[PDB]
């Protein structure tokens, strides 16, 4: 009944993939208790850094990537949810269920990737475990893993970036193409699709 209708919490930044040095590594910036409280209030006072955030809801954890001043992720992770910020919940700037794409204004302190114009097919996928996985581009929205691995290793990495050799953003990881549990290929949202949305 109406008086008891609940509101879904905000997406919460709980960590980041550190790409600022010679070694990629995951950092946690918020534990589970703080994540749950921050999801309910939508108020996150933590200082944000970097290009790839680790984000969570009460039910899911995945990634988000800043490109040209927008923090992007997948709709199948975030739905229509707000994201927590120092000033309270921030409403999505972009929502496109047909692309499996959402975006919010990039958090103050984040760094943005630049959309790739190289037209290169030698790509690199960054996972929530800070693995940098070579991927050969095979179409507008598909790439093959040079070294297949179980889907367990890719779970939770939707929203992460595919990068060109020069470190530009080429796309957003969306889904794993699996054969008997082994990911041989990935589906991604091309950065051009993000650029049209903007
Ligand atoms: C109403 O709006 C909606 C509602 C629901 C939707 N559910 C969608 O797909 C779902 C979720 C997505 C996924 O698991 N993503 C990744 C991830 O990590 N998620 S996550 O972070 O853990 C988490 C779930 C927390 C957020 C990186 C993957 C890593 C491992 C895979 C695990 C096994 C799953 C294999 C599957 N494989 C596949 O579908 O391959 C095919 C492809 F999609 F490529 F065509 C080939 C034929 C289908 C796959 O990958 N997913 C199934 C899509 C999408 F993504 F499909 F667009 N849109 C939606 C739009
Ligand atoms: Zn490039």
């Amino acid at each position: 009944h109406m008086a008891s209708m609940k509101k879904k919490g905000s997406v919460v930044i709980v960590g980041r993939i550190n790409l600022s040095g010679d070694t990629a590594y995951a950092q946690q910036t918020r534990g589970e208790e703080g994540c749950q409280e921050t999801s309910q209030t939508g108020r996150d006072k933590n200082q944000v850094e970097g290009e790839v955030q680790i984000v969570s809801t009460a039910t899911q954890t995945f990634l988000a990537t800043s490109i040209n001043g927008v923090l992007w992720t997948v709709y199948h992770g975030a739905g229509t949810r707000t994201i927590a910020s120092p000033k309270g919940p921030v409403t999505q700037m972009y929502t496109n269920v047909d692309k499996d794409l959402v975006g919010w204004q990039a958090p103050q302190g984040s760094r943005s990737l630049t959309p790739c114009t190289c037209g290169s097919s030698d790509l690199y996928l960054v996972t929530r475990h800070a693995d940098v996985i070579p991927v050969r581009r095979r179409g507008d929205s598909r790439g093959s893993l040079l070294s297949p691995r179980p889907i367990s290793y890719l779970k939770g990495s939707s929203g992460g970036p595919l990068l060109c050799p020069a470190g530009h953003a080429v796309g957003i990881f969306r889904a794993a193409v699996s054969t008997r549990g082994v990911a041989k290929a990935v589906a991604f949202i091309p950065v051009e699709s993000l650029e049209t949305t903007m």
